[PDB]
């Protein structure tokens, strides 16, 4: 399909967890906090 990320915004960094865009790393890491601070997940389990 005509899908794609590049559009709404062109940021150098990107969150491989959710998919957020950031201008500077410091910002990205600061966000990852909400990612590296919650119970883990599992495939078709729990
Ligand atoms: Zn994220």
């Amino acid at each position: 399909g005509s899908s794609g990320s590049s559009g709404t915004g062109e940021k150098p960094y990107r969150c491989a967890e959710c998919g957020k865009a950031f201008t500077d790393r410091s910002n990205l890491f600061t966000h990852q906090k909400i990612h590296t601070g919650e119970k883990p997940s599992g495939p078709s389990s729990g």
